[PDB]
């Protein structure tokens, strides 16, 4: 009853300093997505861009300097940035 | 403006109410976030809307909590008549 509140939720409260394995919070991210547009709440490119980068704490941070092209960056590609930071850790 | 919609969801899910500012303030600014999110593309349900601002309900707000099982069966609009009427009585 309350998946898109909470899933809405947890995506405008995204966290990410590299704790975690960067391939477990793209597939977390990815779902909640999934959900949320399968609920009838699409999020466009740029909006799950800007809510993933508002989550990149630590050295991560550095990818929040691109925010400037979140709707030039795709969610792959920032996907792909975080787990490239991430095999560097 | 290029982040409105993720600010306008951020203040959607962090509301908060405990009937120290005018219940017409609050009123219209959920309506404002409503419809830009509405009209940016992102549609919230009136289950949806009622549990955000359900979820932000503080002080003697925190009774109105209880029709939360009534979140499909009730709209916004009954749910902003509740928050004025115990501001009223305030």
């Amino acid at each position: 009853d309350t998946q898109e509140v909470n899933d809405i939720t947890t995506l405008a409260n995204l966290h990410y300093n590299g704790s975690t394995p960067a391939d477990a919070f793209e597939a977390e991210v990815t779902n909640i997505l999934d959900r949320l547009n399968n609920n009838g709440i699409p999020i466009n490119n740029k909006v799950a861009c800007q809510f993933i980068m508002r989550g990149l704490s630590g050295e991560y941070r550095s990818l929040r300097y691109a925010r400037s092209r979140c709707i030039n960056m795709t969610v792959a590609d920032l996907f792909l940035d975080i787990h490239a930071i991430y095999e560097e850790q």
